[PDB]
């Protein structure tokens, strides 16, 4: 059986279903994973996973996109149908043939290409069932963007999911969060990254309406892009346990110089060691002598690691994140207490799930966060008594968590219904 796989061309969208497709290739499942050409000029390693990778044209890449999003997600819609729809018909004159296109929940359009194809659509949510279900309230008109929803925590509005953040792409963004729901008693499958005792109410509530299949955390070959993991392991190999703080924001995210110093200033008033991902294109906005020198004693400044093998490293003792859903699960799966510095988007929502809920985090609060805040933030998750709560909490839900994708757990289940449905 020939799955295709088409992720919205960012990391945080091809990385969880890479990791789907990894776990259908095991079952015997033939795979190919459908990139843009931005994308494959990124992807460094690919020989050892055995998926087939297929190219379309960018067809506007982020970057451009956010020149203006309105435009040029619609160009990237057109372009992405006519150019997968002209692949589709060239791996069908190939053995095996293609049955199943797995795609990107933010691109609902690509339903109608797997039917017109002959193929059965499934589309994969990336996000947690609890905010995507604040998407669908979106679309019903039931919000726009103190509010209650069902089988949600009451929010604030600074927990709604941020698209003021963007400007002028404010409103193309949030039309785009609440169109995954637009044909969503047309698709085959339902895919959520996600396990079901991580949000029970809100996924039942969610059954109620379609059959959904929860099969997160789908992340465990591991990686497309280049994550210098040899200098990484090495480096926490020397670290004892529970010393390091691992700081990220992810494959988007940019902080101001202005934020970027006080991070910095923040990491080295305190004296704990720290690895933190600065992509190549941020560098040049740490302070003047910061990766060369003044970081050496007791840090690692990279410009991008194997999260998932960090985060599973016992010398991790906490995790300042941008609260990115694949980070915020990665965390959890992983038992690793969070600092919570959310962005925009989701990860807002995210932040106040992870404090406020599953109680595995604490959440930075703004004045830009001023470094004493960072640094009170540090004491609280690896010093206080609060902290050590907040890592049994994380050890729980890891707990839970392998539970899910162990034989006889939810996700474990979900995925073999999905394989012998397709069967
Ligand atoms: C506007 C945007 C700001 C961050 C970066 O500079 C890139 C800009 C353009 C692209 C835009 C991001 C915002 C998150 C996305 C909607 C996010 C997304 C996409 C689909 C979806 O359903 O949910 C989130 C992925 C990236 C994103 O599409
Ligand atoms: O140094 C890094 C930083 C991030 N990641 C991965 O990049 C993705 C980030 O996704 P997330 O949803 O957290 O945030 P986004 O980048 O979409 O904002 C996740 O798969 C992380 O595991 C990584 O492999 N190495």
């Amino acid at each position: 059986i020939h799955i295709l796989a088409f992720p919205f061309p960012a990391k945080g969208h091809i990385n969880p279903l890479l990791h789907l497709c990894n776990r259908l290739a095991s079952k015997g499942f033939k795979i190919t994973l459908i990139t843009t050409v931005s994308t494959l000029k990124s992807v460094k390693t690919s020989k050892a996973n055995g998926i087939d990778i297929e190219s379309i044209p960018d067809g506007i890449i982020i970057t451009v996109m956010e020149m203006n999003m309105e435009l040029y997600f619609k160009q990237f819609k057109a372009s992405a149908i006519e150019n997968t729809t002209k692949l589709i018909q060239k791996l069908k004159t190939k053995n095996p043939l293609p049955k199943v296109l797995i795609y990107d929940s933010s691109m609902p359009w690509i339903l109608e290409v797997a039917h017109e194809q002959g193929l059965l659509g499934a589309s994969f949510f990336t996000q947690p069932c609890s905010v995507s279900a604040i998407y669908y309230h979106m679309l019903q008109g039931t919000i726009k963007l103190m509010v209650s929803l069902p089988y949600l925590p009451l929010l604030e509005i600074k927990d709604l999911p941020g698209v003021q953040q963007f400007e002028d792409n404010s409103e193309a963004v949030a039309e785009l969060l609440a169109d995954q729901f637009s044909n969503i008693d047309d698709v085959d499958y339902v895919l959520f990254n996600t396990f079901d005792a991580l949000e029970i109410e809100v996924v039942n509530w969610m059954g109620s309406k379609w059959p959904i299949l929860t099969v997160g955390p789908t992340a465990p070959i591991n990686y497309l892009f280049e994550t210098n993991t040899e200098v990484c392991m090495k480096w926490l190999d020397q670290r004892e346990i529970d010393t390091v703080i691992y700081v990220s924001f992810g494959s988007l995210a940019s902080l101001t110089e202005e934020q970027m110093e006080q991070v910095s200033q923040a990491l080295i008033r305190s004296n704990c060691y720290f690895l933190w991902v600065v992509r190549e294109e941020e560098e040049n906005k740490l302070p003047k002598d910061f990766k060369e020198t003044t970081s050496k004693k007791k840090g690692l400044v990279i410009n991008w690691c194997p999260q998932l093998d960090v985060l599973a490293h016992k010398s991790v003792a906490c995790f300042m994140t941008h609260c990115g859903w694949n980070s915020t699960l990665e965390a959890l799966c992983s038992g690793v207490p969070m600092i919570c510095m959310p962005q925009w988007a989701d990860q807002t929502t995210n932040a106040k799930l992870i404090e406020h809920v599953w109680k595995i985090g604490v959440g930075v609060n703004k004045s830009i966060v001023k470094r004493e805040e960072i640094e009170d933030c540090i004491r609280q998750v690896i010093e206080s008594e609060r902290g050590k709560e907040l890592k049994r909490n994380a050890i729980k839900w890891k707990e839970l968590a392998k539970e899910a994708v162990s034989e006889g757990g939810s996700s474990c289940n979900n995925i073999q219904e999905f394989s012998s449905s397709l069967l």
